[PDB]
């Protein structure tokens, strides 16, 4: 144990961002959950550890973390428990269940994705992320939270402030911040988000309209006692975050993953039934929420070496998780066959992704309309794939061409 600890000494938020996986490979081996002094945080390694303090709501509560309070405010949905949490879920999950979203897949989502699609055909060669994964995932999600008037470049710009506020989370050993400055990004998009949803939260509080804003406002709540905008603000500005970068990034990680599998991804571009499975693997092999869920302890609680106390955060790696050897049977590979077997990338129990059934279909369509058109597409060997990050984790340009 103490061998473990040693070298946990020497773990930094960079090489946490640039190189996790042998980091992970070694806590999920030697200590399931463990304190990395570089992030002034516990995380939880393996399936089980992740599990357990995920689904634990006895022991465990929502997680937070002095990042979450500076880049989203105090009480989001992710750290919500009890009325409040089920409050949240009642304003955020309808329209994100398939009985709302179904009709839109045809109506919106596949010509929003078809739109990006064709600014792109006939250049041969595109950077993936920028110019289609990206604007899809934040235009498609961003057209049902209501934030149809705001422009891709803006909601892009967004998310990424907001995931690097998150992400900024190198810390001395008193828990103080070393670079505070990396916040700027996301107070900046703090105030265009407030400035954005402030005049729409104040209209249909008073005159709703049925868009998913008014929703936000007024499904469940007494005639009269609409939730406020401070009650709603922090888990909107959840939802810009995740809810406009994951689903680039689950499409980014299949199509990578796939890349490194060229009998796969021939299969899966002439086979358009195999891209749910597909999909489903690249969340497992490249969790685009590797570590930012989290749980805080209620009491004291002991997992192994690991004593956790009240207000500490727990981050949970399912990246980690899902790439767990005692689970999953090599699990470093993207394999579209492997062993049926559930992921962790949407989390699980009460706090699972309330949007775990529309982000696969938005992803599905994104890959069934590039692999239509593009069916020779490849990375293109110029270029390098750079992939960065532990807390949310995913490839930062996709340089391809096809013929
Ligand atoms: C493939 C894409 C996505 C992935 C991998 C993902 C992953 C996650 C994860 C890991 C959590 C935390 C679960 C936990 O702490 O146990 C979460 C929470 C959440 N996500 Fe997703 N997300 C994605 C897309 C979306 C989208 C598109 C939306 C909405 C438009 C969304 C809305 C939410 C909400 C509201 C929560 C909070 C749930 C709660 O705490 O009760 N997510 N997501
Ligand atoms: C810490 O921030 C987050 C963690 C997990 C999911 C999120 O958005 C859905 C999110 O915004
Ligand atoms: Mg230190």
């Amino acid at each position: 144990a103490g061998d473990t600890q040693e070298w946990l000494a020497t773990v930094t938020v960079e090489q946490l961002e640039n190189d996790p996986y042998p980091i992970f490979e070694r806590l999920r081996r030697e200590a399931p959950v463990a304190w990395i002094p570089a992030a002034h945080a516990w995380v939880a390694s393996t399936w089980e550890a992740c599990r357990t303090i995920a689904d634990d709501a006895t022991n465990f509560r929502g997680g937070t973390s002095p990042m979450h309070e500076r880049v989203l405010g105090t009480d989001h949905i992710l750290g919500a428990e009890g009325e409040t949490h089920q409050d949240l879920r009642a304003a955020v999950d309808p329209p994100l269940k398939p009985r709302a979203f179904r009709p839109l897949l045809e109506e919106q989502v596949r010509p929003t994705v078809r739109r990006y699609l064709e600014a792109i055909r006939g250049q041969g060669k595109a950077e993936l992320m920028a110019d289609y994964f990206e604007p899809i995932s934040v235009r498609c999600v961003g057209d049902v939270i209501g934030l149809t008037d705001v422009d891709s470049d803006t909601l892009r710009r967004w998310f990424h402030a907001l995931a690097r506020g998150i992400a900024n989370t190198a810390m001395d050993a008193e828990g103080r911040f070393t670079n505070p400055g990396g916040f700027a990004p996301a107070d900046e998009a703090g105030a265009e988000i407030r400035e954005v949803l402030e005049p729409l939260v104040a209209k249909l509080s008073a005159e709703p309209d049925g868009s998913a804003l008014s929703h936000y406002l007024h499904h469940g709540r007494p005639h009269g006692d609409p939730r406020t905008l401070e009650q709603l603000l922090p888990s909107l500005k959840v939802i810009i975050l995740g809810g406009l970068q994951e689903p680039g990034h689950q499409c980014a990680a299949t199509f990578l993953g796939l890349t490194t599998r060229p009998e796969q991804l021939k299969r899966v571009t002439e086979d358009a039934t195999l891209l749910p499975r597909a999909l489903t693997e690249g969340l497992r092999w490249m969790s685009p929420v590797f570590s930012a869920s989290s749980r805080l302890p209620l009491r004291e609680i002991t997992m192994g070496e690991a004593t956790m106390r009240p207000g500490q955060t727990v981050w949970l790696s399912y990246g980690s998780a899902n790439r767990d050897e005692a689970v999953f049977d090599r699990p470093d590979v993207f394999d579209l066959d492997r062993a049926t077997h559930p992921h962790l990338a949407f989390g699980t129990g009460r706090h699972l992704c309330s949007g775990s059934a529309y982000a696969p279909q938005v992803a599905r369509i994104a890959l069934e309309e590039l692999f239509t058109a593009f069916p020779s597409i490849r990375l293109d060997p110029a270029h390098e794939v750079p992939v960065w990050g532990w807390l949310f984790r995913g490839p930062q340009r996709l340089d391809v061409l096809w013929d």
